[PDB]
């Protein structure tokens, strides 16, 4: 009915490319991922299955020849990456809250049989109230279908975030890989640095971690409570690695640290 409601002005480059689009009539904002098909099909397919408060909402897609347009939730708070101060990290209570939200999103995805495969701060966006949303399902895949798990073998992800089994084994379970990358994200949040270029014994920093030399860099900056959680996540053997239901029982995970968003108040 309302004449111009389907018109969106592309106002600014967010990061093919991602454009911030604003509705001509309502002024509602959305992100438009523009992909020059000249993976997308899978990405759209996967997005249509998604509906969760810690996952970037998918509004739809439009053809237009060789260009694919994916309409996605706009996250005005930007990337989590930008909230991490180099060599420092961020306040522990903030890191805990983002970690809780990240686990909520991951539990949701795993519950529907989807693995993201590329969790890292660049792919974790923040809304207007600093709620974290998992983004970019370009590398995502179905690991469970009709209640049967399929083992993965494709090497996907980003080296500093990738689990060591993906470098050492032909096949591996999907879920522990996403848990591992969440561990590296937690490290980045608390220390403002990545612990190693990749989880290989040829990597001095990685061997040092396996030898428990936590008086070294990023580890010494942590705090014993979140560090004990990291000791459970960053375990080389994915079969021994902590699972999400057990992360949710962790002492640090459950430690009261952060006050809720401060609301207006006065005194009489
Ligand atoms: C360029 C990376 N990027 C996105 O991909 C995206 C999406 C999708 N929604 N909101 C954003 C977004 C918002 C602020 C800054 C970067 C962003």
């Amino acid at each position: 009915a309302v004449p111009f409601v389907e018109d969106w002005d592309l106002v600014q480059t967010l990061g093919g490319e991602v454009q911030l689009a604003v509705n001509r009539v309502t002024e509602e904002a959305v992100a438009v991922k523009i992909v020059d098909m000249k993976n997308i099909k899978k990405e759209i397919c996967i997005n249509k299955m998604l509906n969760h408060e810690n996952v970037v909402k998918f509004y739809g897609h439009r053809r237009e020849g060789n260009i694919q347009y994916l309409f996605l939730e706009y996250c005005s708070g930007g990337e989590l990456f930008d909230r991490i101060e180099p060599d420092i990290g961020m306040p522990e209570p903030d890191a805990q809250r983002f970690f809780h939200q990240l686990m909520a999103g991951v539990v949701y995805l795993h519950g529907i049989g989807i693995t993201h495969r590329d969790i890292k701060p660049e792919n974790l966006l923040l809304d207007e109230r600093d709620n974290l949303k998992i983004s970019d399902f370009g590398l995502a895949t179905v690991f469970r279908y009709n209640n049967r798990e399929r083992l993965l073998n494709k090497m996907c992800g980003t080296l500093p975030y990738v689990a060591p089994e993906l470098l050492k084994r032909r096949e591996f379970h999907a879920e522990p890989v996403d848990v591992w990358s969440c561990g590296i994200v937690l490290t980045a949040m608390l220390a403002g640095e990545l612990p190693w270029d990749q989880p290989s014994d040829s990597c001095q920093e990685y061997s040092d971690w396996k030898e428990k030399k936590t008086y070294l860099n990023p580890w010494k900056k942590i705090d014993s409570a979140p560090l004990a959680l990291l000791h459970k996540i960053l375990v080389e053997n994915p079969s021994a690695r902590i699972t999400i239901p057990d992360i949710k029982k962790d002492r640090w995970y459950n430690k009261p640290l952060k006050k809720g968003a401060k609301r207006p108040r006065v005194t009489s």
